[PDB]
């Protein structure tokens, strides 16, 4: 068996009843997922309230803007450090190792569950560039471990039990039942049984039903698009969706390389590392103060749409309107233009997300890279709509739709970081439409073919950083 | 290697180079699939040209109606026995056996390819209730085998090339690039590498690109629906979509049992089996004459929409209109109503498809059971829309064509033991608005069917005496 060792970032490792189980697994992870999302929304509304409540100086608005996220990230790192140090980072590298028959000593205990749920809520409620896909795979796996201990060779049934929980975790994260099952298979395994695809599809369907009940009866796609079904794209637009796929493959390989290079450079410093490992809370507080200072809207933040939340940013990039011809006018500052505001957002969010993904809190990385791909897809789509203002064809009614290039760019960059093709299925379930299926599949295959030639996936790069037993 | 043996019905058996390959495999199966769909549409247009001319009397109309399909099926059966007897039936049971490392003597040869392509074109050019999912899995596997011999660790590379070919064949059959990859994995394997799911998705994307070019050079979704995006179904309707799944579970198990029972009765009836074996073409001709006599429109065919083609039938069932308040007209003859015509269609097409899939021709079974499920779904949707005329909530109305999409996916899932018929139904219709109803019905249909019977493809492995593992 292996046991956890702390360092400043990720740390290291050292040294019938089945229907009942899958229905109760689907019920628990939907209730736990709904409670976490309610508490994250309440934290983001409190930042808006304390900001909106005052106008006396730009200095008081600045101190309110930077203090709130630094306090939430300091509490997240410190509370996680006291209860369960093994709860920092994403959960996918460890669950991939546990399903391979390796034992990690205290990874699925009740203290680790309490450290994940409280630590993830404070990390996401700050507004830092953080995701939740990996943390949800570990929280679902702890629901399964505790539920199978309650519902009292069984090691094979344990592996069978944890694999269905990994499928439920991703499905609850995106509200995407089929794409979540298929993505969990691509990231947690190398060969997978058709039986465990059926057990995953069964449990994800019951969670989708509990979300549909909670969403209407006691108060659907998360980012609903409204594109036309008649001629959404021309045959002559296909070369541009192929450029998005190739450029996403080079960008997704660069992201994984940058995230590893940030970890390797601080492990090599003598005095800096030996100081910060005594001053444990100083590194997460300094990174949060840097990022929060640059997103401050009255200063530099207006040139990168810094006033939008992670949800509002993605709701605007997918809109059914052409900008070159909480609202889409955040991309159009008085002293700038749409093209410059997209280019600055892409360059700033790229290094901010690679840095924030390394701090010692519970966090994932999928939505951070998905939103960078959506902005790059808008940059190409608005550029096409500025070059062809009366449409791409001479015949002459149907104009270009830049929001459909954003959907393609989101799926292509996330596929190149994770080394998955099932981001295509996730993007149809997130948007509630399947009209861009050929553009999406072309871009996703080009992004994977380019990225796998350059780098490992994000999750395989983390396994090598943590010194876990590696199957290449 | 196992050797093939003839019988009245199914027969028996007795004792960067990877990118260049996947591009050419995706191209060839798209070109072959296009040439076949063109030839089948030309055969179905010639039946209309005979019918529009021969209006002199009911007798000249009847003789035109039954002679055309009896000639095409008799030629399909006769041509297959002369050239390659092993080409009859599906293709999935046999590829599932070849992927487990068994050798079948001549199954991927050029004479088998010619017999499969010409024989399936003539079988589907008749109005018979036949499919092509299995035949296209065999034709795609013959494209991959003939590619692998044209452009050259000799073992296992071929087994991975045949795994990608199974995915391309199902993807070209439905024009459904993701759902065809996932369905081929469920029906041909128990464990599949993530690396071969990527190889299938790559080759299927290139076939979809070549179809998009061909649809602009000559002339998004095969059965494109047009339902509203705002409240297409209510929370109170989920119990009706669940009853579709449970009823499709028993109906999908009954289809597999009846198909086996017909084959076992003929094998045991030794007095008839010896006589028909001296005269092998008599069996497909008399089944085709029986089916065509009942589908003849001026007779009994009125009461089961017998004047529609298989494509027109599915386009009428999936439309955005409510019939109780061609798309209504063929289902609403002057002597009856739409409910009675849906019930007679379901009960007649059930035994006709179970019988027709046993005859000595290249044929599949997916579109035959998908069309029965679509009608059973329409019956529940039109009954809900008749019971709740102002809508179910105290004021959007019910969409009967959305229940047809659920029933089509659920019955085809229960016959094949698959869940990927959900992904296939979104790619065939070009909408994903019914995803929760579809998944509820498909999971309920699978849990009921797997408790009662094997899959259709596992049942054929047992009938043909092939190597089996439950
Ligand atoms: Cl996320
Ligand atoms: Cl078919």
């Amino acid at each position: 068996a292996l046991q956890y060792e702390q360092t400043l970032m990720y740390g290291r490792y050292t040294q019938g009843e089945d229907w009942i189980f899958l229905v109760l697994l689907g019920l628990l992870m939907a209730l736990v997922s709904w409670v976490m999302d309610y508490a994250i929304a309440a934290c983001l509304q409190a930042q808006q309230w304390m900001s909106r409540g005052l106008n006396t100086s730009i200095l008081l608005q600045y101190l309110a803007w930077v203090t709130y996220p630094v306090v939430l990230i300091t509490f997240s790192a410190g509370f996680t450090q006291i209860l369960a140090p093994q709860a920092v980072g994403s959960g996918i590298p460890e669950m991939k190792t546990i399903l391979r028959g390796v034992v990690l000593k205290e990874y699925l205990t009740l203290k680790t569950f309490i450290a994940k749920v409280i630590g993830l809520t404070c990390a996401l409620g700050s507004g830092m560039p953080l995701g939740k896909e990996g943390p949800f795979v570990h929280i679902a796996s702890m629901c399964a471990a505790l539920l199978s201990k309650f519902l009292s060779e069984n090691e094979s049934r344990n592996t069978e039990m944890l694999a269905a929980a990994c499928a439920v975790g991703v499905g609850c994260c995106f509200a995407a039942p089929i794409g979540g099952v298929l993505f969990s298979i691509e990231v947690t395994s190398t060969f997978f049984a058709v039986r465990n695809y059926w057990r995953g599809f069964f449990a994800a369907t019951f969670s989708a039903f509990i979300f549909r009940v909670l969403a209407v009866w006691n108060r659907t796609a998360l980012f609903k698009t409204r594109f036309r079904l008649d001629f959404p794209f021309d045959l002559q637009e296909l070369p541009a969706f192929a450029v998005i796929g190739i450029a996403s493959g080079f960008g997704g390989a660069l992201f994984v390389y940058l995230n590893r290079k940030i970890v390797q450079v601080m492990r090599k410093q003598k005095t800096i590392n030996r100081f910060l490992m005594r001053k444990r809370l100083l590194f997460p507080a300094l990174v949060t103060l840097l990022i929060s200072t640059l997103t401050f809207p009255p200063g530099f933040g207006q040139f990168m749409a810094g006033q939008l939340s992670q949800k509002e940013t993605l709701v605007t990039l997918f809109d059914n309107r052409t900008w070159v011809r909480s609202t889409s006018q955040a991309w159009n500052p008085p002293r700038a233009n749409v093209f410059l505001t997209l280019v600055i957002f892409i360059l700033m969010k790229f290094w901010m997300s690679a840095l924030a993904t390394t701090i010692p809190v519970p966090c994932g990385a999928f939505m951070p890279v998905f939103v960078i791909g959506a902005a790059f897809g808008r940059l190409v789509g608005e550029s096409m709509a500025a070059w062809f203002p009366d449409g791409i064809h001479t015949d002459s009614t149907y104009r270009i739709v830049p929001g459909g290039y954003a959907v393609v760019g989101a799926a292509a960059l996330a596929g190149a970081v994770t080394h998955t093709v099932s981001t295509a299925v996730i993007v149809f379930e997130l948007t509630g439409q399947i009209a861009h299926i050929l553009p999406v599949m072309i871009a996703v295959i080009l992004a994977n073919a380019v990225a796998q030639s350059l780098q490992p996936s994000l999750y395989d790069s983390i396994i090598r950083i943590k010194k876990l037993p590696y199957l290449p």
